[PDB]
């Protein structure tokens, strides 16, 4: 639950930039799913979460397929759906989806905003846990994302390290 280190943002308002996009979706769907992921952790935190259109931001989103720049390289269809960097500097924080997945707003394989969700939990400290409920569980588990409200466990979770 608590990533190792307990690394944590200083600020409480950070910046975000969706720097491409997947073209099984329209920028406004992935803006959509991208903002409320962000929002599922703001309404549980202090953090606040503000957009960019261009320029660094403190969480970089990008869509990109297997070799892209980290060397935490993609894998094609299915397998690994995306990762974020825990809070630091320059990746920190940054989070990138596998543009070769087949991306939807909706509860099909792969539901950007449950992943987006999840890996935004990497770009604030949170580590994986163990219950399979919670949305930082390490695999995949569509969950109702219209109602969709942040797990107890993540809850606990980002509380833990945000207050
Ligand atoms: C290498 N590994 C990446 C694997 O790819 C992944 C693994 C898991 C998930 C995931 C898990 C639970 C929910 C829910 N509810 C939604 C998405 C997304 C991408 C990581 O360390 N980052 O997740
Ligand atoms: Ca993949
Ligand atoms: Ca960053
Ligand atoms: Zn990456
Ligand atoms: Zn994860």
């Amino acid at each position: 639950m608590l990533t190792p280190g307990n690394p944590k943002w200083e600020r409480t308002n950070l910046t975000y930039r969706i720097r491409n996009y997947t073209p099984q979706l329209s920028e406004a769907e992935v803006e959509r799913a991208i903002k409320d992921a962000f929002e599922l952790w703001s309404v549980a935190s202090p953090l606040i979460f503000t957009r960019i259109s261009q320029g660094e931001a403190d969480i970089n989103i990008a869509f990109y397929q297997r070799d892209h720049g980290d060397n935490s390289p993609f894998d094609g269809p299915n397998g690994i759906l995306a990762h974020a960097f825990q809070p630091g500097q320059g990746i920190g924080g940054d989070a990138h989806f596998d543009a070769e997945e087949t991306w939807t707003n909706t509860s099909a394989n792969y539901n950007l905003f449950l992943v987006a969700a999840h890996e935004f939990g990497h770009s604030l400290g949170l580590a994986h846990s163990s219950d399979p409920g919670a949305l930082m569980y390490p695999n995949y588990a569509f969950r109702e994302t219209s109602n969709y409200s942040l797990p107890q466990d993540d809850i606990d979770g980002i509380q833990a390290i945000y207050g």
